[PDB]
């Protein structure tokens, strides 16, 4: 409510330890891109430096080098120097020094410092947060990790922009806050509105689970009040933000001629999980998680919905879930995906003919359903976000040490069991259907059981499954998730998305948490590797053509592309071709 | 604040298909001003014209009554659209979208103009819940009433009320049509990065606090000594509360942060949006000045922030131009004032200056001014009115200039004379005389009104708008930045085109419409004015001559044009001349007279 207790989180401590953090990332992360190499230090061993577009001002800092090419850059070892002179770290100046350096345009410069800024208040707004040990978010439970989380992605330096969020919405709407949420309801008249269910699914039926008998009949009484008929309308639940600042003057023509009519809240309260457009229902865990549109730019995209995609969503859940129970491999490594199992999407014909396929303007009014993975659980089980396995926190522990030590188990014991249920399916999704994910941090979910992994659950299927081969026999609700990739990339489906953005970290927090040396992590992984392999001979042609344990594989680099284009990282058309691979990465699994 | 569905409850389809009309009717009339389209003759209908779209199968008929200066009364209950010879509905996103050729929407601005007209439709709609007021109404509720009882706009723009960036919530508390009291959010800005100008005779202390109290001051210097802070290292910056909850409490956060810039909290006195959106008149005290902000706010081709660089010179612009016109017998024979923006503040971004160049929005979203009001210097029986009201017809069919002229008892051409000697004569005076334009339209003029008749006009709007079109003229250092090169064929399009085509062009055919004056003998007026003020200044007659008012044409400098184009920067600042679009000439209605 508060002027001034809106931005009370922003105060000078605050501000000095978040732009410390955020830099140290940056000269990380820069680093293992080769956006520039640190020269060895004046004497000193473990010491480097790094200077700015005009060699005037100077970055000095300590860091551990580790597999792929990582920079563990320590925080508080970092000074800014310029004219023999100390000054204080500033991640907009150093990104200003740097313009050249990195490939930051003129337009893109400003826009990008917005999303830094942003990302700072963030951080600054998380450490006025309680402290929460490993333990207490793991005794706090599923959401007490999905909101307790504070990294976001692991790669990108500007992760948690949320451009669009005044303070006071980044308040009411930002996941690391955890306050509750109402969605907004609208009624969408069926000349531009679609559902589409998943097998099984039943309009009627679905709306009334979800929302109540009591629920669907008052807002049927709100349309009848209008003269309007409730068989002409379906329901679509939309985020507050875009609602508010979007949908009501953006679509003013559709709401004013009753093709949208606002009915009001929904009664169930709702939590914004890390993706922050997606909600979990925190009256009713049980029920479906709610994507909405939100035509706010975070982390190189902007995060609306695309209309005509829901069409062939719950076609392409369907087609994986039945793939996988049919599977006796995935089926033993336990894998499941929670479906999106309903969608409405609303076709503005106006704006369609104003713009192309490619627009957000036709990325606006959508929305899905999915499963929530809490009924499934069985006795003494817990959920946690895949990226919890990499956050740490203020004593040093991460969650995947605490996990660890809890299980009673050797690391790789329980380095082991993680791997079967999270990395081996996307082994077999590879090698025999050609398959690749987006299996992050935040598209994971992992099952606990005394301390271990049990099996992993994907999500955020439709949008992010290729099938890279463009010949694949498929049904045709799921063909267009086939695409051409180049042969000598298709694996950079693993060797990116899985080893470079994800493992790179985690073996390197358990090597400085002294709980798993990374060569011993590294083995594991390959040991892992070959039980998949030795177990389907049939395969060895494909395991010869998509050499996992080859010397070498390709630098892909992540914050390159949100550095060239903040708005839209990759096109959509052809995402191959976003791509900038700078170099080579010497593959740990070689020799292995 | 309210509920979900009370906020968009004047979005209906009644209020939306009226609304769609209305602007139909504009985009018709005002489009086949500026030639984007010629509307021709259907089936041979006397009246009756038709205008189709890009590919010819779509037909907008309308009729029109053609009055001085290619004005088109189009009648709005008279339109028709017709495509494979069905009526369609009337629909203003179809209308842009079949003619988006026709009127240079490229694809990249198409969509946004599409926002720039659906919340412009939304606002119509809002106005049309208010309760109806006539002219007589208007002027009994009297300077705030008239203010945001305005419901044209810019007479010339079509999209002329978009407000892009304001959420239908912030619109129904911030737009001047809703009248909502809004209050100013308070900024303490360190005096390393922002500067305090004052005008002559302005001291910051005693400014601050005739303008706050002394006790609200002593609050704000508790909320810094309550943070360890030292107010002598502080300055005082109002904020519009859009801009600081959606843009300076984010892309200033490293300010906020390091409390170079420190949320004071809300004046007390209670503040009413004018006709430009982001300039607040003081309705708790409305002796004291408006305050105007910078609002990153797209709205009718510019983004309507503030620049801090420019506030340096504000105040001494407006001591020039006052002194000039308390030191010319012309000008203070007319009664000519200006109401003096005093003071201003700007913030310095030193991070965002050395990151864009100087003409980036980033360097306009921190500022303000303090502008004089008009209220303390009127005498018993006077009242205070935008001109903007002239051109307002009310649901009745009546102008507000028809119920003064009533009221005033006088005969039409001799309240017009009045009114063009308080408005219009000191124009010429300027120009002939000075070199010296103004942007003299509805919204940067205010009347002060005595028994119906204009008593004498006040200027607004200062020291971003004049221009001297003199490179080497003498004037102060802070002033020679307001010089500029026009062209020759040009110089006199300050009265063509400001005064003439985008204000007289309206009034005239209104007043006519309204059967209370002549069309001839409006332009009769006009000519005898200008006759009277040459006739009086001999020495003057070269440039009477070198500038001729009574051409037999002159250029038609097109307006929508300039917005569709390009709808966030119209015109560059560097060089306004260059971004003209003239289309042919316009038969002078002086030209006989
Ligand atoms: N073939 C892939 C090669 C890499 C190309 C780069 N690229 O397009 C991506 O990395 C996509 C990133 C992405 O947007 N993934 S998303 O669509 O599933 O969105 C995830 C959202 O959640 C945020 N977020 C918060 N916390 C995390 C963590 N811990 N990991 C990942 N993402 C997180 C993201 O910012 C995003 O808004
Ligand atoms: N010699 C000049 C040739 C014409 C160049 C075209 N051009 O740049 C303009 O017309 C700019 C007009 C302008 O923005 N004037 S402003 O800076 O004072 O903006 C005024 C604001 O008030 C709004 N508004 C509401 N009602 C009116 C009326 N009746 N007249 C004018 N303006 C009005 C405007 O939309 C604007 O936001
Ligand atoms: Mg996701
Ligand atoms: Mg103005």
């Amino acid at each position: 409510m508060s002027l001034t207790d809106a931005v009370a989180h922003l105060s000078p401590e605050r501000w000095e330890e978040a732009n410390r953090l955020l830099v140290r990332k940056a000269l990380a992360e820069f680093a293992h891109e080769r956006l520039f190499t640190p020269e060895p230090a004046d004497g000193q061993d473990g010491r480097y430096v790094v200077r700015s577009d005009d060699g005037l001002t100077s970055y000095r800092f300590t860091a551990v080098r580790r597999a792929l090419d990582h920079w563990q850059v320590d925080a508080g070892s970092i000074t800014r120097t310029r004219d023999g002179a100390e000054l204080p770290l500033a991640a907009l100046d150093f990104f200003i020094e740097l313009r050249h350096t990195l490939g930051l345009s003129d337009e893109i410069l400003p826009v990008y410092l917005e999303e830094i800024s942003s990302t700072l208040s963030g951080t600054c707004y998380k450490l006025t947060k309680p402290q929460v040990t490993a333990a207490g978010l793991l005794e706090g439970g599923f959401q007490a990790l999905e909101s307790g989380m504070t990294e976001g992605h692991p790669c990108f330096v500007a992760n948690n922009g949320r451009l669009g969020f005044g303070v006071d919405e980044y308040l009411a709407y930002a996941p690391e806050t955890a306050h509750p949420v109402r969605l907004v309801w609208l009624a969408a008249h069926r000349s531009r509105a679609a559902f589409t269910a998943g097998a099984g699914i039943d309009y009627a039926s679905f709306v009334r689970q979800e929302l109540g008998e009591e629920t669907v009949e008052r807002f049927d009484g709100v349309l009848r009040g209008r003269g309007l008929d409730p068989a002409d309308y379906l329901l679509i639940p939309v985020h507050p933000w875009q609602w508010w600042n979007k949908l009501s003057v953006t679509f003013a023509a559709e709401v004013a001629r009753q093709n949208l009519v606002c009915l009001g809240e929904s009664d169930d309260e709702y939590l914004a999980q890390q993706s922050i457009r997606t909600f979990f229902n925190a009256t009713h865990p049980e029920k479906h998680y709610v994507k909405t549109a939100l035509s706010v730019l975070n982390m190189g995209f902007m995060r609306g919905l695309s209309a005509a995609y829901m069409e062939a969503t719950p076609a392409i859940n369907d087609w994986l879930d039945r793939l996988i129970d049919n599977d006796p491999v995935l089926k033993s490594t336990g894998l499941s995906i929670i479906r999106e199992r309903a969608a409405v999407g609303y076709r503005h014909l106006e704006y369609e003919a104003a713009t192309d396929r490619y627009s957000p303007y036709r990325k606006m009014l959508a929305a899905l359903w999915r499963e929530s993975p809490v009924p499934a659980l069985r006795d003494g089980e817990s959920l946690t976000t895949m990226a919890a396995l990499v956050h740490v926190d203020h004593e040093g522990r991460s969650v995947a040490g605490e996990l660890i030590a809890r299980s009673g188990l050797a690391p790789t014991a329980w380095l082991r069991h993680y791997l079967r249920a999270y990395y081996t399916p996307l082994l077999h999704s590879f090698y025999a259907y050609d398959l690749a994910f987006m299996p992050h941090g935040e598209n994971t979910i992992l099952v606990l059981k005394d301390g271990v992994v049990q099996r992993a659950v994907y999500k955020d299927i439709a949008e992010e499954i290729v099938v890279m081969d463009p010949d694949a026999v498929l049904p045709p609700e799921v063909r267009r998730v086939r695409a051409e990739v180049p042969e000598d990339m298709k694996l950079l489906s693993i060797f990116t998305d899985v080893f470079d953005c994800f493992f790179r970290f985690l073996a390197a927090g358990l090597a400085t948490e002294e709980v798993l040396a990374e060569d011993d992590f590294w083995r594991t992984v390959a040991e892992v590797t070959r039980e998949y392999q030795e177990a389907h001979p049939e395969l060895d042609d494909r395991f010869r053509q998509y050499d996992l344990f080859a010397p070498e594989f390709a630098l892909s680099c992540l914050n390159r592309l949100q550095l060239r284009d903040n708005r839209q990282m990759v096109d959509l058309a052809d995402p191959s071709a976003a791509l900038q691979l700078v170099g080579t990465l010497r593959n740990p699994l070689a020799g292995l």
